[PDB]
């Protein structure tokens, strides 16, 4: 623990006694280690609270119902009701139905939280260190980091603990540091020391603080603190309630939920005021004012009987469903609304290098110039063996095993390879494999040093820990690097100035050693090496390079190219400014050609497929990289974006060619083209903006800091496990299996979610609906009452929980998959949709009251009386209308509310077998796809049988069971309500694209 960062780059040195260029020794590291702890955060253990999961009672509608129990629990402690424990039992099923959903709710937040965690820990955060043990950089775990160990920084990279700038190895370092002090853009740092002790975190600027990112440059430091003592580790829990908000589909259902409270609220009133009339009726003899409490219980009771009040919960199930899908997968969710909107996904955009291609890269084929005389040149190609990072390979010549050494040329493109590098090679022994540091594209070139051992340094006797880096050492040990030309991706090639290591001996010549992409490096080149000797660059030397590279990158293997060159005579460093980087390229004119290396870069197995799947789901695939267009076109054929031979002559732009077109030949480019190439991070992003113009959900896939820019601009930013922290800390989503497939499932599992959530709000609507029907259609055509305020909060229970919740766990639709993606702004109810959830609300409200006069009608049980109650409800006791009225009690007989209330319950359940699927039949699509569907059907006729059977319940809820021949009715009429809608569902079926 160092606390001061105003001490001088010698003092942190001498602080912990580190040596600047070798780090700490083991057991500096062991003590350290002991008296600092791990560099690790506890992460919390208590990441929610039991209770704080369990308020899911925020949303309006739990509110409602959770007020509708209230006024039913005081209308039972004083008068308001004559029998009491009935009352009682109204409020209690009221917070029964809820707490089933909440346990439901609770339950998979839980484990949402739990598979989240557990995903994330996958992956063990890595830091580059020097340490004693090791010459070259190594990487090790983030939490083995100590305090006063040397650590590397690189550009992309998660800093991994607070750390005092010792050097900067670019011209430049800018941090993005937007996770601690909220600054938008990066920020500029140095080495001076900060004289003041209380200085602020924004002044500290010779400090890199654990979890920013360094935006540019390279830089070398020592810890000056870990673990709590971290300044984002401080302020992790110190702040709260910088949560996220409700998800754009949340927020629709939101708007959704309050205005059926509105209608519901209209029609409980318009039900309290159409049965005005049974005012003072004999129920509750005559009474002027407690008339209306009976209906006013009715009103309440029918609302949360038609109130969706599962609704909140099954979003959340969905969501939290989805989510631990996702987790099963490998993939991180950073942002809730990420699977919604990747479900509605049109365009998805993808980087090439290192998102659609594997990112191990190994150079396969180089060549030098040999000879050139006239308009004749000839080149000294070679192939490499070994398609990994290790050391370990040929050079072929004609297929034969040659030594590098052997070729002047070959030496000085080593050379370059080896000093214009800012990554090296690091030998992991857990499981022995060498492994990259830094990017890909350079330790290519650093195992290819390794391979081509040019000054035939003995090798033979090293540990693989040596070897990684032998060969390149030695170079090093040759040429002192001075400084270094960043790599820029408006240049697109990175320099080295180097002079020669003895400067003792030789003072001859300093060297410019540059690298970059073939086009741009070849036009600056005024000469052409052959072996030791230089001669002016011309015309067919030129074509003569070119054509080989165009050859390389659309062959077979696709090669990845870079060119390599030197400057012989460089500038002098006074008339060199490291200051703007715009001036870097001038810097690198004049340049002498050295060699073409070709790297392999195999695409991600499961990308073709993937494609496909997305080709056929309407999502369109464009690939966008800084690479040659060559290749990009090359490798777009290779996985299928384009067809091996389809000939795209308007498909495909450079950075240039799509800048040269006017604004709209940009936009109208981005619609037909699929593959951009050589284009800088700015086009990236405007790529993504321009298909956002036509109302499109753009989807962003990539690993590098090119990216980052349009990973934000897009809807959706994917992030890739291996890629750099900045392009994750731009993203909503993180495959750290690095597996493309995901994204797919990804969107497809978005869908079933929106779909889950038509059927939950197709079922509840065209079933309560249905429920309000029955009510009305009893009370206008002048029946005996269907139900009591005790029976309506009952087919809540049954019908409006479990059976409705269920509905979540849907499987995805058979369809899902070929159907175009949805359009965002698409009517959470079609136009269409509407007319069902009458069509069954009509017949369930129509069926529940043909149950009811069913046995005041035919019922041999019942009088077995023919129409419409002698066409009046008068008659109560014999002496009024001797209309042959032969029967005395036949009204406010409890079998028939009964009839009502079963039909009312079977239909619903019938009902809820039709919210499967959308439009797919029963046939396509049976019951047994859901079996946590059946389970709550079976919960839920089971608990009515018991109900109905357990004696006193029956005078609870007026049920004599009327059981063998009635029920046979109630399950007679209950069942063509499946049957319609499995007409129903045949019509819009075969109607709209059948
Ligand atoms: N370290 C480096 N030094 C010099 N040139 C480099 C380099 N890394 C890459 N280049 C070259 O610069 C070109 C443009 O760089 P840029 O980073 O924008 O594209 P890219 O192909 O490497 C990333 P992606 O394909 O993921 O978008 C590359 O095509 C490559 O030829
Ligand atoms: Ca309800
Ligand atoms: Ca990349
Ligand atoms: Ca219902
Ligand atoms: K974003």
């Amino acid at each position: 623990m160092e606390a001061a960062h105003s001490k001088s780059t010698e003092e942190c040195l001498a602080y912990f006694g580190v040596s600047e260029t070798t780090g700490l020794t083991p057991d500096q590291v062991k003590r350290h280690l002991e008296k600092y702890g791990h560099n690790e955060l506890p992460a919390e253990e208590g990441k929610s609270l039991w209770e704080l999961v369990i308020e899911q009672f925020e949303d309006l509608l739990v509110r409602i119902l959770l007020l509708a129990a209230c006024i039913s629990f005081v209308l039972a402690w004083f008068e308001e009701g004559e029998e009491t424990i009935t009352a009682f039992v109204e409020p209690f099923v009221i917070l029964l139905i809820l707490i089933a959903n909440a346990i439901v709710g609770v339950w998979q937040e839980r484990n949402a939280e739990n598979a989240i965690e557990a995903l994330k820990e996958y992956e063990p955060e890595m830091g580059k260190v020097y340490r004693a043990d090791r010459k070259s950089v190594q990487r090790i775990k983030a939490r083995d980091i100590v305090p006063g160990d040397i650590v590397e920084v690189a550009v992309g990279d998660k800093v991994p603990a607070d750390i005092r700038i010792l050097s900067i190895k670019s011209t430049t370092l800018r941090v993005d540091q937007s996770i601690l002090t909220g600054e938008s853009v990066s920020v500029i740092k140095h080495t001076e020391p900060v004289p003041d002790p209380r200085a602020v975190n924004q002044d500290k600027k010779n400090m890199l603080f654990s979890g920013t990112n360094i935006a540019a440059g390279k830089a070398l430091g020592i810890v000056a603190t870990t673990g709590v003592s971290t300044e984002i580790g401080k302020i992790r829990d110190q702040m709260a309630a910088t949560e996220q908000d409700k998800t754009p589909l949340q927020q629709k259902l939101d708007e959704f939920g309050e205005q059926l409270s509105k209608v519901i609220s209209l029609i409980c009133v318009a039900v309290w005021l159409i049965n005005i009339g049974h005012f003072n009726d004999p129920v509750h003899g005559g009474s002027w004012i407690r008339g209306a409490i009976y209906y006013f219980k009715i009103a309440v009771a029918l609302a949360v009987a038609a109130i969706p009040e599962g609704l909140p919960a099954v979003i959340t199930t969905c969501l939290a469903l989805g989510t631990r899908r996702m987790a099963k997968k490998n993939a991180i969710v950073r942002s809730l609304p990420s699977v919604e909107t990747l479900g509605c996904t049109s365009v998805i955009c993808s980087d090439k290098t290192g998102t659609l291609t594997t990112n191990q890269m190994s150079v396969c084929k180089m060549f030098i110039i040999d000879k050139v005389d006239g308009d004749f040149c000839s080149l000294n190609e070679f192939s490499i063996t070994g398609s990994t990072y290790a050391p370990e390979g040929e050079v072929l010549k004609n297929d034969k095993p040659i030594r590098s050494g052997q070729f002047d040329g070959l030496v000085e493109l080593a050379t370059i390879c080896a000093l214009c590098n800012d990554s090296s090679l690091d030998f992991n022994e857990t499981k022995g494999v060498y492994e990259k540091v830094g990017e890909a594209t350079e330790t290519a070139l650093t195992t290819l040093v390794e391979k081509m051992n040019v000054f035939n340094t003995e090798v033979r006797n090293l540990s693989k820990v040596e070897r990684a880096n032998a060969c390149n050492s030695v170079i090093r040990q040759l040429m002192k690097k001075e400084f270094t030309l960043e790599f820029s991706r408006d240049r697109k090639s990175m320099s080295v100035y180097c002079s020669p290591a003895k400067s003792s001996r030789a003072a001859v010549g300093n060297k410019m050693f540059v690298k970059g992409a073939p086009e741009g490096v070849i036009d600056r080149c005024n000469y052409v090496r052959v072996g030791t000797t230089r001669v002016p660059m011309t015309g067919p030397v030129k074509e003569k390079i070119l054509s080989v590279i165009k050859e390389w990158g659309t062959g077979r293997d696709t090669l990845r190219c870079l060119a390599l060159a030197t400057r012989d005579t460089p500038p002098k460093r006074e008339e060199m400014v490291l200051d703007d980087s715009s001036r870097f390229m001038e810097y690198e004119t004049d340049l002498t050609f050295v060699g073409v290396v070709g790297m392999l870069d195999p695409p991600r197995k499961e990308v073709m497929g993937s494609i496909q799947l997305c080709r056929d789901a309407g999502i369109r695939v464009i690939m966008i990289t800084g690479d040659n267009k060559g290749t990009a076109i090359a490798i777009c054929r290779r996985i299928g974006i384009f067809g091996e031979n389809e000939e795209v002559a308007d498909r495909a732009y450079t950075g240039r060619e799509f800048d040269d077109l006017p604004l709209a030949e940009q936009r109208e480019a981005c619609r037909r083209a699929c593959c951009f190439a050589r284009v800088e991070p700015s086009h990236k992003s405007k790529i993504v903006e321009y298909l956002q113009s036509y109302d499109e959900i753009t989807a962003m896939t990539g690993d590098g800091v090119n990216d980052a820019p349009a990973l934000k601009k897009a809807e959706i930013g994917i992030a890739m496990g291996s890629g750099t922290a900045v392009a994750k800390t731009a993203s909503e989503m993180v495959l750290a299996d690095d597996n493309f497939s995901t994204i797919v499932a990804a969107v497809e599992e978005g869908r079933a979610i929106y779909n889950n959530m038509k059927q939950f709000i197709r079922y509840l609507i065209s079933s309560n609906v249905g429920e309000v029907v029955c009510i009305f259609l009893t009370a206008a055509l002048g029946l005996p009452e269907a139900l009591i305020p005790v029976q309506l909060l009952w087919v809540n229970l049954v019908t409006d929980g479990l059976p409705a919740t269920a509905l979540g766990f849907n499987p995805p639709d058979l369809d899902i998959m070929d159907r175009p993606p949805r359009s965002p702004k698409e009517p959470l109810i079609s136009g269409w949709l509407f007319f069902r959830y009458m069509a069954i609300g009509g017949y369930v409200g129509a069926a529940t009251v043909g149950a009811a006069a069913w046995w005041f009608m035919y019922a041999e049980d019942g009088p077995g009386v023919t129409y419409h109650q002698l066409t009046h409800f008068m008659q109560c006791t014999e002496d009024h209308p001797h209309f042959e009225g032969l029967d005395c009690e036949i009204f406010e007989a409890p079998e028939p509310m009964t009839m009502a209330l079963s039909v009312l319950v079977t239909i619903e359940m019938c009902n809820a077998l039709n919210s499967l699927s959308e439009n797919q039949s029963l046939m396509r699509m049976p019951p047994w796809v859901n079996i946590w569907l059946l389970g709550s059907i079976c919960l839920s006729m089971s608990l009515h049988f018991l109900i109905l059977y357990v004696d006193p319940l029956p005078m609870i809820f007026k049920l004599k069971a009327l059981d063998l021949t009635q029920w046979l009715m109630v399950l007679k009429i209950s069942l063509p309500v499946i049957g319609l809608d499995e007409i129903l569902k045949f019509i819009a079926r075969n109607y709209l694209e059948g």
